[PDB]
């Protein structure tokens, strides 16, 4: 891996920001690897989470937020167009109303803001991947 | 312009970070356009500057830092491989000892750190350009 995992990146996000994560699962899909991305409101990992994204590769995605320390109503999709063994590109685009999530150029979900994305101060990329690059673009 | 100018971007920089700025001068070179990039230590524009970069297109580049509110010893180079009228790509790579400055893929300078780049909290892109994108990569 080019970057350490878990990777904690201090960020400032605004409408129009894009978070681009490139990496490779470290296990084949029959071994149940996961990839997790958390949009934290502080560097402290017990702070609130505006957007939590966990992919069980070959299975499904779970998304949520944590508000006042409490996990809210979980959202899911079974659309996980990742390829076994290959590098992926995960793009999270900050729109005025939602985070748009794209996997290898394919839009899979739009997670609507329940707090403004300007409250996000750290992005954590974790679990069973090797990281090639993380970019934040405007 | 896709982004407002002056563009003030809150950033966190570490060794291995790359700041990629894409834009176009808004005047032809005979009209003396400039492009300026400041690596500020705070959002306040009177805070100290770890790295100041000002290109007089078709002319030369001036670089400096501002410490305790005082401009230090100015550095210059006449290597300014920008093209009149065209989009440029300006890459600033944070190495352990220096910022490496590339213009359209060409390394033109290495400005050595006099404070650690982790002290940079805002990047300001200013003067006579239209901005297409600013990316911070690791
Ligand atoms: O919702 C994401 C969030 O939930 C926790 O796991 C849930 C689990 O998804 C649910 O099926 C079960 O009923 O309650 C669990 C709460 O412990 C995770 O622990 C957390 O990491 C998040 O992934
Ligand atoms: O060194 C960059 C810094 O200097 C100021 O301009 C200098 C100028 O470059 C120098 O030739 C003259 O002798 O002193 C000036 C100080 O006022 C700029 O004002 C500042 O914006 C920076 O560009």
């Amino acid at each position: 891996s080019s970057l350490p995992v878990p990777y904690k990146l201090p960020v400032s996000l605004s409408v129009g920001s894009c978070v681009i994560i490139k990496g490779t699962p470290i296990h084949s899909f029959i071994n149940g690897p996961q990839l997790q991305v958390d949009f934290y409101t502080d560097m402290d990992e017990d702070s609130d989470i505006a957007f939590h994204f966990n992919v069980r590769f070959g299975n499904h995605v779970v998304m949520n937020r944590r508000e006042f320390g409490i996990w809210m109503l979980e959202e899911t999709t079974d659309y996980v167009p990742f390829e076994d063994g290959k590098q992926f590109e995960l793009c999270i685009y900050v729109h005025y109303n939602e985070y748009e999530i794209k996997v290898n150029g394919i839009r899979i979900y739009g997670f609507v803001h329940r707090i403004p994305p300007s409250f996000v101060k750290m992005v954590q990329v974790s679990r069973d991947i090797s990281l090639t690059s993380v970019c934040v673009c405007n």
